């Protein structure tokens, strides 16, 4: 059928929750979605939810769930301005990226060490936080997942109050999320971008350095 429901079956057949978006409050159908970063919802919701899913609502996925974790690039062209088209298609050639629906991209990892909390934005360019790293208490649309941008009136939105409407969709090909060297990863990234103005926030440099 639709992609949105192969793609959300997609991540629960992987082991990860999701939870529909309410079409109108445009947040989790549940106020305690956060739960789901440590435990399944059980066959009733379950169905309950591909059932919302397969009307029409879009869904997310909590990060954090089994050291999943999901570095969110605000943009894509700048990411590959910043480490490179090789850099950024290998990355993407071993684990699992998407588009956003604001020309950004989605990194999908599995990590060893996950930050104990919040440390947003990852990255910092001319003042502003272009990368933040959604971990527990955090969740992304996910592929297939589709936006009109007709009420979106903020300087965040670049398709903003046009009638027109864009989806989550995958960045090359399907492929599994796989493990990365979290920190070795973040340096990677700190030591490329030093040359374009691109700098780790005071607290992603405290935990890197530990
Ligand atoms: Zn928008
Ligand atoms: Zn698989």
């Amino acid at each position: 059928s639709s992609e949105r429901i192969r793609y959300a079956k997609w991540m629960l057949e992987h082991g990860f929750n999701i939870i529909p978006i309410d079409p109108e409050s445009k947040k989790p159908v549940l106020k305690e979605w956060q739960k789901y970063s440590h435990e399944m919802p059980s066959d009733e919701e379950k169905q309950r939810f591909l059932k919302m899913i397969e009307e029409g609502y879009n869904y997310a996925i909590p990060g954090g769930q089994k050291g999943m974790v999901i570095m969110d690039f605000e943009s894509k062209e700048k990411l590959k301005a910043w480490i490179g088209e090789s850099a950024l298609e290998e990355l993407c050639r071993k684990t699992l990226c998407t588009n956003t629906v604001h020309g950004g991209i989605h990194i999908y990892v599995l990590s060893n060490d996950i930050p104990p909390h919040k440390i947003n934005p990852l990255f910092e360019e001319n003042g502003k936080g272009i990368i933040d790293l959604q971990s527990y208490n955090s969740y992304v649309l996910g592929l297939g997942s589709c936006v009109n941008h007709l009420h979106c009136t903020t300087d965040k939105c670049p398709w903003k109050e046009q009638n027109y409407t864009t989806c989550y969709t995958l960045y090359n090909e399907l492929k599994e999320i796989s493990k990365v060297d979290l920190k070795s990863l973040l340096r990677f990234l700190a030591e490329k971008g030093k040359r374009l103005g691109i700098t780790l926030s005071k607290t992603a440099k405290e935990w890197l350095e530990g």
